[PDB]
């Protein structure tokens, strides 16, 4: 595949656009999403709208948010020059600005964070798109009373670290977003503990596996990076000594959304040259890449055979392209041996992913050489039915996102029931996004994002009525009709959904008859009122009956949610032998089985929104 990493950068950023909650902007680039999530805060008297879905589902996890931001605004601050060449500079920018604007919203009071929207449980129980989602959505928070020096720690350093960026185009942006990190802060060093110890249900989710040692060092020294007060690098500094002994510092794992104590100890050992941060940085980078020398014996991270460096079965490939961004951060910060082997061991994992594997293809969606099709995500995915396999096919490509790819003897499926090959998540895409910067600035010259990309996807029918024949005779007619709302460019809820039926009553005129004459009836009905027959074109004897299921919501979320069903009948005087279906509009190509049909339009509000009218 003949990579351009300007494209791809410019899709991973577009994943983040497709995660979006909240109210979408009017030069929105996806077509395929919508509003969502616009009572998210109700429950609590605030608007907590917009911010990022977590993954692809449909909850707003705040400790791997703040994370996927941090790491976002830190490859800009690395970086900056390649995302400007590449094009996506302002990209990038509103693309993080989302999230930290949400941050500011979920900062209602100096102490006191809104740390979750949507219950896991309730959330993750039904599968459909983002914009009809039919459950509860409860907004839970960190306060003074029950903390949360993890979630409090991170945002601090996801506000911080963006308010560097921000700096030279919207300088006052930058400030808000400083002074909000500076109280957050406050909040995570006076009140101790670990957050989901307070907001319990991301004990199921995002859990504090390592505690809130690590977000406290992170949040200060992002401070000090965002301030140059050097109150902030003594208090990140102080923060170490809860370290303990730096010969047991932690590293066989990697950076991530639960453990940032990978990207503290690598600022702060460019901002101290301290021993104890060098060390366990290397002893770190050394055991992903070439292995840590005990000078006994070589440690190593289990690499597939292909030649993934594997932390474990969940999200492999984030795993190791985190590692990756803490080795080109590194290799461009000392002039070492080690950078040269880090630098080396960063490319070669992030060709890996690229394409340069025994599955032969890119597990990036929407890049490169047979990308993953059914990545594990509810909006992209489509379904009017909340079930997985409904339809077989993605209706929408989820350009950008990293999947979490192979396991440790490089076996992959493409499937949207795999989780392990197929989940997709933010923090997946954080550090990635920066590695691709970098992809861009060392092999990237002449590389040009795509113009006008991505075009608008074209919607399969989205409203609609199948129907079919009850029965047929020389007085009446009688039609079995179920309404469909089966949107997804973007789905829709729709409680003003109505179809038209019509005749042509030219045989009764003859018979000295009129649409007085014929009486219309609804029969077996879940909700809707028929109307009786109304003049469509009075010259020539066309009528209609207007279906109306007002104030039913109908919408793409299940087998019994995105249809609606009614039977009805029209009539004329019993007794009577004129009246004619086969010049009736409507019922062209009816036959006794339910099929779609182009002749029965369908109205949303009153605005036609399928079929054809005579
Ligand atoms: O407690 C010290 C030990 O730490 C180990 O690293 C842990 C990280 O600190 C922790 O953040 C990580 O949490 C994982 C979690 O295990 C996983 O289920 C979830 O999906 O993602 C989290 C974030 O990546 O767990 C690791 C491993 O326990 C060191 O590996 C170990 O050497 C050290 O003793
Ligand atoms: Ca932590
Ligand atoms: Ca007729
Ligand atoms: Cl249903
Ligand atoms: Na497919």
């Amino acid at each position: 595949y003949p990579h351009n990493y300007a494209e791809l950068l410019q899709k991973s950023l577009l994943f983040y656009e497709a995660q979006r909650s909240g109210r979408l902007p009017e030069n929105s680039r996806l077509n395929w999403r919508g509003d969502s999530g616009l009572e998210d805060g109700k429950d609590v008297g605030l608007d907590l709208t917009g911010g990022w879905y977590d993954a692809g589902d449909h909850v707003k996890f705040g400790l791997p948010m703040a994370y996927s931001a941090a790491i976002l605004s830190w490859s800009v601050y690395e970086y900056r020059d390649a995302y400007k060449e590449s094009g996506q500079l302002d990209a990038a920018l509103d693309n993080i600005k989302w999230a930290t604007d949400y941050f500011l919203k979920a900062h209602t009071a100096p102490y006191e964070l809104w740390g979750q929207v949507g219950n896991g449980a309730l959330d993750h129980a039904w599968w459909g798109p983002a914009e009809v989602m039919p459950m509860k959505r409860p907004a839970y928070k960190i306060d003074a009373g029950c903390p949360g020096s993890d979630l409090a720690g991170g945002t601090a350093a996801a506000l911080a670290s963006a308010s560097i960026i921000f700096k030279p185009t919207d300088s006052s942006y930058s400030e808000k977003l400083l002074a909000h990190a500076k109280q957050l802060y406050d909040f995570a060093d006076r009140y101790r503990g670990k957050y989901s110890d307070c907001i319990t249900d991301a004990q199921q989710y995002y859990n504090s596996w390592s505690g809130y040692k690590d977000e406290l060092t992170w949040g200060a020294v992002w401070l000090y990076l965002a301030t140059e007060e050097q109150q902030y690098l003594d208090k990140a500094l102080a923060s170490v000594s809860d370290w303990g002994d730096p010969a047991n510092w932690p590293y066989r794992w990697t950076l991530s959304w639960d453990d940032v104590t990978y990207g503290a100890q690598l600022l702060l050992a460019r901002l101290t040259n301290d021993s104890r941060f060098v060390k366990s940085v290397e002893r770190n980078l050394d055991y992903w890449s070439t292995g840590y020398s005990h000078n006994g014996s070589i440690e190593r991270i289990t690499y597939t055979p292909g030649g993934l460096a594997w932390l474990e079965q969940w999200g492999s490939l984030r795993y190791a392209s985190n590692a990756a961004f803490l080795a080109f951060v590194y290799s461009d910060w000392v002039d070492t041996e080690k950078a040269k082997r880090y630098r080396d061991f960063a490319v070669r994992q992030t060709e890996y992913m690229l394409g340069d594997n025994p599955q032969q293809r890119s597990f990036v969606v929407g890049y490169g050489k047979n990308p993953p099709k059914h990545p594990h995500h509810r909006t992209a995915h489509g379904s009017w039915a909340n079930q997985m396999n409904v339809p077989e096919n993605h209706r929408h490509t989820l350009y950008g996102a990293l999947v979490g790819g192979p396991g440790r003897d490089d076996s992959y499926r493409d499937d949207i029931t795999d989780y392990a090959s197929n989940e997709v998540a933010i923090d997946y895409n954080a550090a990635f996004t920066g590695n691709v910067a970098k992809m861009f600035q060392l092999f990237g010259k002449g590389h040009v994002p795509l113009p006008d990309f991505p075009e608008k996807e074209t919607p399969e029918d989205e409203y609609f009525a199948e129907a079919s024949i009850n029965s047929s005779g020389n007085s009446y007619t009688e039609i079995r009709a179920q309404l469909n709302n089966r949107s997804g460019w973007p789905a829709k809820k729709t409680d003003q959904l109505s179809f038209r039926y019509y005749v042509d009553l030219t045989e009764a005129v003859e018979a000295g008859y009129s649409a007085e004459d014929i009486k219309v009836t609804a029969g077996y009905n879940e909700g809707a009122s028929v109307s009786e027959l109304k003049p469509h074109d009075a010259s020539k004897h066309i009528y209609y009956t207007e279906v109306s299921f007002s104030g039913v919501l109908i919408y793409p979320g299940g087998q019994s949610a995105h249809k609606k069903e009614v039977q009805f009948r029209l009539s004329a005087p019993d007794g009577t032998s004129f009246w004619n279906p086969e010049n009736d509009h409507s019922y062209q190509g009816l036959s006794h089985a339910l099929l779609k049909t182009r002749y029965i339009p369908v109205y949303d509000d009153g605005r036609l929104v399928f079929g054809h009218e005579p």
